[PDB]
């Protein structure tokens, strides 16, 4: 009993615009995605991958409606919506606190719990470098942390608040080789069951994924196996 509990999406007419009475770039869009699939979104340049994501996080002019495990957008807060998406990449908000107040925001989980998934995203050497390891105190942003291992952080972030529904937005062309590894080692230990939305240009990226979709135009047309896509 808790929410996000399987990573199941429902999409129905949903339409996004940067700005109010902006171009639609997309228009009427519906799908459904199971608990847990590995979804590969395919789209060529301009063609509005970004845009999806960023509609799916509210940050647009979105109409629409969006639900995940039976709740819907409109039925829960704008901050308890988006956590329970987890975002890469993206531009990482350190907080003005320690690594663990950054890594467990909510304090929920013990430096034990927090060590271990510390170390499977790989930030294990990352953080014992500091005095104080997890009580080191990050200012002005995290300018002390490569660009990487902030995405490491915001990675280690989403696992701690059990997030059900992974969005990567090209991450084999936009983010370092070594970043998408650990990503993907993730995705077969904490982040096994579930739900990742794989977003790039070219087939040959997204091969593991279980289902496809593809932005034609303004429209998303829906494949279930990669057999003639
Ligand atoms: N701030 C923005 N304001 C208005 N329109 C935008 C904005 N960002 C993107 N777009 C428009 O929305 C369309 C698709 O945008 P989007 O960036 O999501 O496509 P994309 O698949 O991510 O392409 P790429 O990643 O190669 O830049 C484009 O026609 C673009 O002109
Ligand atoms: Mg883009």
């Amino acid at each position: 009993d808790i929410w996000p509990s399987g990573g199941q999406m429902t999409v129905k007419d949903l339409t996004a615009k940067y700005t109010e009475g902006g171009n639609a770039i997309l228009e009427n869009i519906s799908f459904s995605i199971s608990p847990g699939q590995r979804v590969g979104l395919l789209g060529r340049t301009g063609s509005g991958k970004s845009t999806l994501l960023l509609a799916f996080l509210r940050l647009l002019n979105t109409e629409g409606e969006i639900q995940i495990d039976g709740v819907s957008w409109d039925s829960i807060t704008l901050e308890q919506w988006r956590k329970a998406f987890g975002v890469i990449p993206q531009d990482v908000f350190i907080f003005s606190g320690t690594f663990r107040k950054n890594l467990d925001p909510n304090e929920q989980w013990s430096d034990q719990e927090i060590w271990k998934v510390a170390d499977e995203v790989g930030l294990r050497s990352v953080i014992e470098q500091f005095p104080g390891g997890l009580d080191f105190v990050l200012v002005d942003g995290g300018c002390v942390l490569s660009h990487g291992h902030k995405q490491l952080m915001c990675l280690a972030r989403a696992v701690l608040s059990k997030a059900k529904i992974l969005l990567l937005d090209e991450p084999s062309a936009h983010l370092d080789p070594v970043t998408y590894q650990i990503i993907r080692r993730t995705l077969k230990q904490a982040f096994a069951d579930c739900t990742v939305i794989l977003c790039e240009a070219r087939i040959e990226a997204m091969l593991e994924c279980d289902q496809f979709l593809v932005i034609e135009e303004n429209k998303v047309r829906q494949y279930d196996s990669i057999q003639k896509l």
